[PDB]
Protein backbone atom coordinates (compact mmCIF):
# COMPACT_ATOMS: atom_id res chain seq x y z
CA UNK A 1 0.00 0.00 0.00
CA UNK A 2 2.54 2.34 0.60
CA UNK A 3 4.29 3.39 -2.82
CA UNK A 4 6.89 6.27 -3.58
CA UNK A 5 4.41 8.74 -5.25
CA UNK A 6 4.83 12.62 -6.57
CA UNK A 7 2.52 14.97 -5.69
CA UNK A 8 1.37 17.94 -8.13
CA UNK A 9 -1.07 20.39 -6.87
CA UNK A 10 -1.98 23.16 -9.65
CA UNK A 11 -2.47 26.23 -9.02
CA UNK A 12 -6.02 26.44 -9.81
CA UNK A 13 -6.14 24.22 -6.99
CA UNK A 14 -6.20 20.33 -8.18
CA UNK A 15 -4.10 17.92 -6.29
CA UNK A 16 -3.31 14.22 -7.44
CA UNK A 17 -0.73 11.57 -6.79
CA UNK A 18 1.47 9.74 -8.89
CA UNK A 19 3.26 6.15 -8.69
CA UNK A 20 6.90 7.66 -9.15
CA UNK A 21 7.56 5.21 -12.17
CA UNK A 22 4.42 6.73 -14.18
CA UNK A 23 5.17 9.91 -13.61
CA UNK A 24 8.92 9.41 -15.13
CA UNK A 25 7.45 7.28 -17.82
CA UNK A 26 4.70 10.44 -18.56
CA UNK A 27 7.49 12.96 -18.79
CA UNK A 28 3.78 22.51 -27.41
CA UNK A 29 3.49 25.88 -25.60
CA UNK A 30 3.25 26.13 -22.44
CA UNK A 31 -0.49 26.86 -21.06
CA UNK A 32 -1.22 28.54 -17.80
CA UNK A 33 -3.74 26.12 -16.72
CA UNK A 34 -0.94 23.63 -16.39
CA UNK A 35 1.25 25.06 -14.13
CA UNK A 36 2.07 23.59 -10.73
CA UNK A 37 1.98 25.26 -7.78
CA UNK A 38 3.53 22.52 -5.40
CA UNK A 39 5.24 19.26 -6.20
CA UNK A 40 7.34 17.07 -4.15
CA UNK A 41 8.10 13.67 -3.98
CA UNK A 42 7.09 11.12 -0.77
CA UNK A 43 5.85 8.31 0.06
CA UNK A 44 1.32 7.63 -0.04
CA UNK A 45 1.70 7.45 4.06
CA UNK A 46 3.32 10.58 4.60
CA UNK A 47 1.61 13.97 5.61
CA UNK A 48 0.26 16.85 3.47
CA UNK A 49 0.05 19.88 5.82
CA UNK A 50 -2.30 22.37 3.86
CA UNK A 51 -1.49 26.13 5.28
CA UNK A 52 -4.66 28.16 4.15
CA UNK A 53 -5.21 32.05 3.48
CA UNK A 54 -7.69 31.69 7.06
CA UNK A 55 -4.59 30.81 9.06
CA UNK A 56 -5.83 27.32 9.53
CA UNK A 57 -4.03 24.08 8.66
CA UNK A 58 -5.97 20.72 7.17
CA UNK A 59 -3.61 17.79 6.77
CA UNK A 60 -3.80 14.52 4.61
CA UNK A 61 -2.02 11.70 3.98
CA UNK A 62 -0.31 11.90 0.63
CA UNK A 63 -3.01 8.37 -0.46
CA UNK A 64 -5.86 11.27 0.56
CA UNK A 65 -5.15 12.51 -2.90
CA UNK A 66 -6.42 10.59 -5.86
CA UNK A 67 -4.47 8.82 -8.44
CA UNK A 68 -4.43 10.16 -11.90
CA UNK A 69 -1.58 10.26 -14.28
CA UNK A 70 0.33 13.60 -15.63
CA UNK A 71 -2.63 14.64 -17.95
CA UNK A 72 -5.74 14.35 -15.66
CA UNK A 73 -6.90 17.22 -12.95
CA UNK A 74 -7.23 15.54 -9.89
CA UNK A 75 -9.72 16.35 -7.23
CA UNK A 76 -10.29 20.36 -6.16
CA UNK A 77 -8.41 20.54 -2.73
CA UNK A 78 -11.47 22.51 -1.41
CA UNK A 79 -13.58 19.91 -1.98
CA UNK A 80 -10.91 17.16 -0.42
CA UNK A 81 -10.48 19.01 2.40
CA UNK A 82 -13.49 20.51 3.03
CA UNK A 83 -11.94 24.01 3.05
CA UNK A 84 -14.10 26.72 5.01
CA UNK A 85 -15.87 29.30 2.47
CA UNK A 86 -13.83 31.34 0.23
CA UNK A 87 -10.69 29.63 2.23
CA UNK A 88 -7.47 29.23 -0.29
CA UNK A 89 -4.03 27.59 -0.18
CA UNK A 90 -1.76 29.88 1.28
CA UNK A 91 1.40 27.35 1.65
CA UNK A 92 1.55 23.41 1.49
CA UNK A 93 4.34 21.43 3.34
CA UNK A 94 4.89 17.68 3.31
CA UNK A 95 6.58 16.07 6.55
CA UNK A 96 7.07 12.27 7.90
CA UNK A 97 6.00 13.45 11.50
CA UNK A 98 5.99 16.18 13.39
CA UNK A 99 9.67 16.03 14.69
CA UNK A 100 11.04 16.64 11.37
CA UNK A 101 11.99 20.20 12.29
CA UNK A 102 11.48 21.65 15.13
CA UNK A 103 9.57 24.95 14.28
CA UNK A 104 7.00 25.88 11.74
CA UNK A 105 7.00 29.80 11.60
CA UNK A 106 4.13 31.77 10.20
CA UNK A 107 3.89 34.95 8.33
CA UNK A 108 0.94 36.97 8.05
CA UNK A 109 -0.33 39.54 4.83
CA UNK A 110 0.13 42.84 7.36
CA UNK A 111 3.91 41.64 8.31
CA UNK A 112 3.54 39.77 11.72
CA UNK A 113 4.94 36.14 12.30
CA UNK A 114 4.88 33.67 14.74
CA UNK A 115 7.30 30.80 15.74
CA UNK A 116 5.37 27.30 17.06
CA UNK A 117 6.80 24.06 18.25
CA UNK A 118 5.52 21.78 15.14
CA UNK A 119 4.72 18.85 17.11
CA UNK A 120 1.65 21.47 18.44
CA UNK A 121 0.61 20.37 15.35
CA UNK A 122 -0.01 17.22 15.81
CA UNK A 123 -4.02 16.19 16.56
CA UNK A 124 -6.61 14.55 14.72
CA UNK A 125 -8.66 16.84 14.66
CA UNK A 126 -10.93 17.08 11.41
CA UNK A 127 -11.93 20.21 9.86
CA UNK A 128 -8.82 22.46 10.33
CA UNK A 129 -6.92 23.42 13.31
CA UNK A 130 -6.10 26.95 14.20
CA UNK A 131 -2.24 28.24 13.36
CA UNK A 132 -2.56 31.75 13.94
CA UNK A 133 -5.18 33.81 15.07
CA UNK A 134 -5.59 36.58 12.59
CA UNK A 135 -7.37 40.08 12.59
CA UNK A 136 -10.15 40.29 10.45
CA UNK A 137 -8.33 42.16 7.71
CA UNK A 138 -5.08 39.76 7.98
CA UNK A 139 -4.33 36.94 5.65
CA UNK A 140 -1.59 34.14 6.54
CA UNK A 141 0.77 34.45 3.74
CA UNK A 142 3.54 32.19 4.18
CA UNK A 143 4.56 28.91 6.66
CA UNK A 144 8.01 27.07 6.65
CA UNK A 145 9.88 24.70 9.02
CA UNK A 146 12.56 25.64 10.44
CA UNK A 147 15.32 25.77 14.13
CA UNK A 148 16.30 28.36 16.30
CA UNK A 149 19.77 28.76 14.10
CA UNK A 150 17.74 29.91 10.83
CA UNK A 151 17.52 33.24 9.73
CA UNK A 152 13.84 34.23 7.84
CA UNK A 153 13.52 36.82 5.05
CA UNK A 154 10.06 38.58 4.63
CA UNK A 155 9.84 40.38 1.12
CA UNK A 156 6.82 42.59 0.71
CA UNK A 157 4.84 43.55 -2.38
CA UNK A 158 6.20 47.04 -2.60
CA UNK A 159 9.93 45.90 -2.33
CA UNK A 160 10.65 45.65 1.68
CA UNK A 161 12.84 42.77 3.11
CA UNK A 162 13.56 41.91 6.65
CA UNK A 163 16.42 39.22 7.90
CA UNK A 164 16.39 38.07 10.99
CA UNK A 165 17.65 35.33 13.06
CA UNK A 166 15.01 32.98 14.68
CA UNK A 167 16.37 32.29 17.79
CA UNK A 168 14.73 31.79 21.25
CA UNK A 169 15.28 35.27 22.44
CA UNK A 170 13.97 36.75 19.18
CA UNK A 171 10.41 34.35 18.33
CA UNK A 172 9.58 32.78 21.62
CA UNK A 173 7.41 29.69 20.66
CA UNK A 174 3.99 30.30 21.21
CA UNK A 175 0.81 28.51 21.40
CA UNK A 176 -1.74 28.06 17.75
CA UNK A 177 -4.14 29.72 19.02
CA UNK A 178 -2.42 33.12 19.54
CA UNK A 179 -1.55 36.08 17.21
CA UNK A 180 1.54 36.40 15.47
CA UNK A 181 4.40 39.58 17.15
CA UNK A 182 5.68 41.85 14.37
CA UNK A 183 8.00 40.79 12.28
CA UNK A 184 8.53 43.73 9.03
CA UNK A 185 6.55 47.12 10.10
CA UNK A 186 4.83 48.45 6.88
CA UNK A 187 1.43 50.76 6.19
CA UNK A 188 -1.88 49.74 4.96
CA UNK A 189 -0.71 50.67 1.03
CA UNK A 190 2.10 47.11 1.88
CA UNK A 191 1.36 43.94 2.27
CA UNK A 192 3.71 41.00 3.02
CA UNK A 193 4.81 38.65 0.09
CA UNK A 194 6.97 36.00 0.65
CA UNK A 195 8.31 34.06 3.96
CA UNK A 196 11.78 31.68 3.39
CA UNK A 197 14.20 30.33 5.22
CA UNK A 198 17.54 31.75 4.75
CA UNK A 199 20.12 28.95 2.63
CA UNK A 200 23.75 29.95 2.09
CA UNK A 201 24.76 30.46 -1.53
CA UNK A 202 20.76 30.80 -2.93
CA UNK A 203 19.42 34.42 -4.22
CA UNK A 204 16.31 36.42 -3.73
CA UNK A 205 14.74 37.27 -6.90
CA UNK A 206 12.61 39.16 -7.51
CA UNK A 207 9.78 40.72 -10.25
CA UNK A 208 8.33 43.69 -11.35
CA UNK A 209 4.77 43.50 -13.04
CA UNK A 210 6.42 45.61 -15.58
CA UNK A 211 8.34 42.13 -16.11
CA UNK A 212 11.60 43.50 -15.19
CA UNK A 213 13.68 40.80 -12.56
CA UNK A 214 16.81 40.29 -10.46
CA UNK A 215 18.35 38.02 -8.35
CA UNK A 216 20.86 39.20 -5.30
CA UNK A 217 22.88 36.51 -3.49
CA UNK A 218 21.59 36.09 0.05
CA UNK A 219 24.27 36.99 2.03
CA UNK A 220 23.42 40.78 0.71
CA UNK A 221 20.91 40.91 2.81
CA UNK A 222 21.78 42.42 5.98
CA UNK A 223 20.74 40.97 9.38
CA UNK A 224 18.52 43.34 11.69
CA UNK A 225 16.35 42.85 14.51
CA UNK A 226 12.85 41.60 13.81
CA UNK A 227 9.83 44.17 13.77
CA UNK A 228 11.61 47.02 11.67
CA UNK A 229 10.66 48.61 8.61
CA UNK A 230 13.73 46.58 6.32
CA UNK A 231 15.64 47.20 3.69
CA UNK A 232 14.44 47.61 -0.20
CA UNK A 233 15.26 45.04 -2.57
CA UNK A 234 14.13 47.11 -5.55
CA UNK A 235 15.28 50.18 -7.20
CA UNK A 236 11.26 51.11 -7.35
CA UNK A 237 9.61 52.90 -10.61
CA UNK A 238 6.75 53.90 -11.35
CA UNK A 239 6.23 52.43 -14.60
CA UNK A 240 8.42 48.96 -13.82
CA UNK A 241 6.01 48.08 -10.93
CA UNK A 242 5.60 46.65 -7.87
CA UNK A 243 6.64 43.18 -7.23
CA UNK A 244 4.50 39.81 -8.31
CA UNK A 245 7.56 37.21 -7.27
CA UNK A 246 9.53 37.02 -4.12
CA UNK A 247 11.46 33.74 -4.01
CA UNK A 248 14.75 32.03 -3.75
CA UNK A 249 16.60 30.42 -6.38
CA UNK A 250 19.67 28.93 -7.02
CA UNK A 251 22.19 28.53 -10.07
CA UNK A 252 20.24 25.85 -11.07
CA UNK A 253 16.48 26.48 -10.84
CA UNK A 254 13.83 26.52 -13.45
CA UNK A 255 11.06 28.92 -13.31
CA UNK A 256 7.81 29.85 -15.22
CA UNK A 257 7.42 32.84 -15.73
CA UNK A 258 3.60 33.92 -16.17
CA UNK A 259 2.32 36.63 -18.60
CA UNK A 260 -0.29 38.94 -19.90
CA UNK A 261 -2.72 37.51 -22.47
CA UNK A 262 -2.71 34.08 -21.31
CA UNK A 263 1.62 33.53 -21.21
CA UNK A 264 4.15 31.58 -20.15
CA UNK A 265 7.97 31.74 -20.24
CA UNK A 266 10.47 29.67 -19.54
CA UNK A 267 12.70 31.04 -17.51
CA UNK A 268 15.77 29.80 -16.18
CA UNK A 269 17.67 31.33 -12.85
CA UNK A 270 20.78 31.76 -14.80
CA UNK A 271 18.96 33.95 -17.33
CA UNK A 272 17.77 36.41 -14.64
CA UNK A 273 20.77 39.01 -14.19
CA UNK A 274 22.42 38.83 -10.58
CA UNK A 275 22.91 42.23 -9.38
CA UNK A 276 22.47 44.09 -6.20
CA UNK A 277 19.93 44.58 -3.67
CA UNK A 278 18.92 47.75 -4.75
CA UNK A 279 20.43 47.91 -8.58
CA UNK A 280 17.78 47.49 -11.04
CA UNK A 281 16.72 44.55 -12.64
CA UNK A 282 16.44 43.80 -16.01
CA UNK A 283 13.34 42.68 -18.38
CA UNK A 284 12.59 39.10 -18.87
CA UNK A 285 13.64 37.63 -22.41
CA UNK A 286 10.65 36.66 -24.36
CA UNK A 287 8.29 39.28 -22.48
CA UNK A 288 6.32 40.68 -25.71
CA UNK A 289 6.32 44.34 -26.19
CA UNK A 290 3.53 45.80 -23.75
CA UNK A 291 2.67 42.24 -22.01
CA UNK A 292 3.18 42.69 -18.36
CA UNK A 293 4.26 39.42 -15.45
CA UNK A 294 1.20 38.28 -13.51
CA UNK A 295 3.68 35.67 -11.09
CA UNK A 296 6.76 33.44 -10.99
CA UNK A 297 6.08 30.17 -10.61
CA UNK A 298 8.65 26.94 -10.27
CA UNK A 299 9.31 23.89 -13.29
CA UNK A 300 9.44 21.08 -10.94
CA1 LIG B 1 5.06 30.73 -24.13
Amino acid sequence: NAEDVVVTITETGYAKRTKTDLYRSQKAGLKQDDIVAHFFVCSTHDLILFFTTQGRVYRAKAYDLPEASRTARGQHVANLLAFQPEERIAQVIQIRGYTDAPYLVLATRNGLVKKSKLTDFDSNRSGGIVAVNLRDNDELVGAVLCSAGDDLLLVSANGQSIRFSATDEALRPMGRATSGVQGMRFNIDDRLLSLNVVREGTYLLVATSGGYAKRTAIEEYPVQGRGGKGVLTVMYDRRRGRLVGALIVDDDSELYAVTSGGGVIRTAARQVRKAGRQTKGVRLMNLGEGDTLLAIARNA
